[PDB]
């Protein structure tokens, strides 16, 4: 199968960036002018060609409307790939935090940001879908002011691994605790905790938890927030990869985590943060936190 016609028009401006299963390039249109995300999957063809299960997921994403959510356009299979193509923004969060290195990032834009990504991920889970990899490069930020999700993951992924992409282990830093012991299905807490992490990030302009590989990173969220047992986590010691023989370290308070956030904004993080599922706070609650009592949208100084 061939698209030839958006392959003539669609012309590559520039590679964003590679992931596990996809390469990201800016495209622009000879004819029109019109500036999209590429994401380029190349197909196995010998075992998988395009899964019908994966179409499926996509389309659901597809239909998705909400104004902190990036735009999927359109899914073009051409030859022995798949191109999704994306509403286009200029830049990601981990961009915007490393070019705030010299001047830090206002707390009322991080609020903003915040609090847009919780709306986006209160209507998502609302429909029932899970971002499952929420991490800074999948955040994008416009200049007027506006964040949104973008690269949703799905249930399975399929297509050819990308043999140039090497950061694999980043993603390790914004799963949950209980994906890392085992878990079969991931509710949407999964999606709360990589947000916790994220807004650490964005506070501290350092990655809260970057594990080098799944104990790494287990044992260092261990560090900060204490080793869980039955008492803080009901049902912990029976997960398929606890272990009793994980060493047993004491929790340590948000306030050497996350300086100089205000309490607000501590025991916001401290339950997006909570071990247990069941507990950890919803996206939704979220939004109701006093720490959006004053939210408002001020617009980033974006250099590009
Ligand atoms: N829509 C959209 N726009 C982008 N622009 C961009 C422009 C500049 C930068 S940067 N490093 O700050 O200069 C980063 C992103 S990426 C993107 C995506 O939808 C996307 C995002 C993450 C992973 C995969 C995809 N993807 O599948 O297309």
């Amino acid at each position: 199968l061939g698209s030839p016609e958006f392959m003539e028009n669609f012309q590559k401006v520039e590679k964003i960036g590679e992931g596990t299963y996809g390469v990201v390039y800016k495209a622009r249109n000879k004819l029109t002018g019109e500036v999209v995300a590429l994401k380029k999957i190349r197909l196995d063809t010998e075992t998988e060609g395009v899964p019908s299960t994966a179409i499926r997921e996509i389309s659901l994403l597809k239909e998705l409307n909400h104004p902190n959510i990036v735009k999927l356009l359109d899914v073009i299979h051409t030859e022995n790939k798949l191109y999704l193509v994306f509403e286009f923004l200029h830049q990601d969060l981990k961009k915007f935090m490393d070019a705030s290195a010299l001047t830090g990032i206002p707390l009322p834009l991080i609020k903003s940001y915040l609090f847009q990504l919780l709306q986006g991920l209160a209507f998502c889970h609302s429909h029932r879908v899970l971002h499952r990899d929420l991490k800074p490069q999948n955040l994008l930020i416009n200049t007027e002011g506006a964040i949104k999700l973008a690269d949703f993951g799905l249930a399975r992924a399929f297509g050819v691994p990308v043999r140039t992409y090497t950061h694999e282990v980043v993603t390790l830093w914004y799963r949950a605790p209980e994906i890392l012991l085992g878990c079969k299905y991931y509710s949407t807490a999964v999606d709360i905790w990589s947000l916790g992490c994220i807004f650490a990030e964005m506070v501290t302009r350092r990655a809260l938890f970057p594990g080098d590989s799944e104990i790494d990173q287990l044992f260092r969220i261990f560090r900060t927030l204490g080793t869980p047992d039955e008492v803080v986590w009901p049902g912990v010691t029976s997960m398929p990869d606890y272990k009793p023989s994980f060493p047993k370290w004491a929790r340590q308070d948000f306030s050497k985590v996350v300086p100089p956030l205000d309490e607000d904004g501590r025991s916001l993080l401290s339950q997006m943060l909570h071990y247990d599922p069941n507990k950890r706070i919803s996206a939704k609650a979220a939004l109701a936190h006093p720490f959006f009592q004053d939210v408002t949208k001020p617009v980033p100084h974006l250099r590009l």
